[PDB]
């Protein structure tokens, strides 16, 4: 069951994973259960691949938006906290991790992007995106720049795209309408057009990523960046005199960050589920466990009420909640992964000049719709095939299964499984339809 009596933990490399290891060390000394904290690249994409074969980590930390996909694939254990435990965390944080009637993770912290600014270069931060070009020109004559932030992940560019009306999936009357995608509307195009104009007018570079922007801010070379609470401890070390504030408006509208609840899920494949539960409830989600993580890299506004009451007068936390309140909670629905992959490509293509903004966003909308149409078709044709076979209509069953095969990511493995599931002459019939 890879493995044994230890916990492997995956968490992103921008989080306080060393502080999480200290909590793990403590758990190991009270318990004999060794804890290993890892931060693989692209873990949020790795996990479903590896968990679907029955391995990967015992525990996975990510923002709640990925977890309904993982859950709908059966990759996550149900969590079952007792009454007392439930009451210790904020209800709305539990809502971010409730999927099809079950809790599928523990909430840890509420994350939103803020504007971070260097008070020695910009004692008053801009109110508006539209003020940035002029500040940048002024700062350029002094050998500095106004703003650098990660352009390679769409999470960072979302606040601006969404400001004037962009959205992912329409939410209305208690559900998402996955047919109603907001990536390609005029508000989304205005925001992304403003971003591309910043680049064209040399106020930003299309290839800036997390590290380039972090270095430039932490060394005093750019007056502003856009980042989450996790970034604050490196800025503390750098000695920059910084503030954390409300993101600027665009066309008189607030920037609208996507809000994430950092969450800890348990792999359905783990043979260590009770131990993971013990670690999360009795070690991590306590004032001291969160403090150990937070002092390594800040979590933001935490889901544990008792620790969060310690945090509320930190102006950086006030700015985080203010931005979060102008923003929107990410959906946790399985279709979010198609959304992010389409949007990432669009923003990169537009920023680098490989596509126009109009074209980049149209193709994004198209690619979301197609990916979801193909998924629905695969699943329906699988089901239809199985239902026909179970009623004895062998050829029509096989025909549907062949439709499923033609669109599958793994047609050879599907062929292998079907050789084991079908009577040999029904398998022979299937081979003639390939
Ligand atoms: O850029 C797409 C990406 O956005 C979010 O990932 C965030 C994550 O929520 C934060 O905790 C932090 O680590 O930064 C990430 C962005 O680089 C979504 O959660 C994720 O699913 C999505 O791919």
């Amino acid at each position: 069951k890879i493995e044994e009596g230890k916990l492997v933990i995956w968490i992103n490399g921008d989080k306080g994973y060393n502080g999480l290891a200290e909590v793990g060390k403590k758990f190991e000394k009270d318990t004999g259960i060794k804890v290993t904290v890892e931060h693989p690249d692209k873990l949020e994409e790795k996990f479903p691949q590896v968990a679907a074969t029955g391995d990967g980590p015992d525990i996975i930390f990510w923002a709640h938006d990925r977890f309904g996909g993982y859950a709908q694939s059966g990759l996550l254990a149900e969590i079952t906290p007792d009454k007392a435990f439930q009451d210790k965390l904020y209800p709305f944080t539990w809502d971010a991790v409730r999927y099809n009637g079950k809790l599928i993770a523990y909430p840890i912290a509420v994350e939103a992007l803020s504007l971070i600014y260097n008070k020695d270069l910009l004692p008053n931060p801009p109110k508006t995106w539209e003020e940035i070009p002029a500040l940048d020109k002024e700062l350029k004559a002094k050998g500095k720049s106004a703003l650098m932030f990660n352009l390679q992940e769409p999470y960072f560019t979302w606040p601006l795209i969404a400001a004037d009306g962009g959205y992912a999936f329409k939410y209305e009357n208690g559900k998402y309408d996955i047919k109603d995608v907001g990536v390609d509307n005029a508000g989304a195009k205005a925001g992304l057009t403003f971003l591309v104009d910043l680049i064209k007018n040399k106020h930003m570079n299309a290839d800036t990523d997390y590290s380039i922007a972090e270095a430039a801010f932490n060394k005093g070379e750019t007056a502003m960046t856009i980042n989450g609470p996790w970034a604050w401890s490196n800025i503390d070390t750098s000695k920059v005199n910084y503030g954390v504030t409300v993101l600027p408006t665009f066309k008189g509208q607030p920037s609208k960050p996507f809000v994430g609840v950092l969450s800890a899920g348990i792999n359905a494949a783990s043979p260590n589920k009770e131990l993971a539960k013990e670690f999360l409830e009795n070690y991590l989600l306590t004032d001291e466990g969160l403090e150990a993580v937070n002092k390594d890299k800040p979590l933001g506004a935490v889901a544990l009420k008792s620790y969060e009451e310690e945090l509320v007068k930190d102006p950086r936390i006030a700015a985080t909640m203010e931005n979060a309140q102008k923003g929107e909670i990410m959906p946790n629905i399985p279709q979010m992964s198609a959304f992010w992959y389409a949007v990432r490509t669009a923003v990169i293509n537009a920023a680098s000049g490989r596509q126009t903004v109009d074209e980049a966003l149209k193709d994004a909308q198209t690619r979301i719709k197609e990916a979801l149409a193909v998924q629905k078709f695969f699943l329906e044709e699988i089901q239809l095939g199985e239902e026909l076979l179970a009623q004895g209509d062998y050829e029509k069953g096989v025909d549907h299964l062949t439709n499923a095969i033609a669109v599958s990511g793994q047609p050879q493995q599907l062929l292998q499984v079907l050789q084991q599931t079908l009577p040999p002459p029904v398998f022979q019939m299937l081979l003639t339809k390939l």
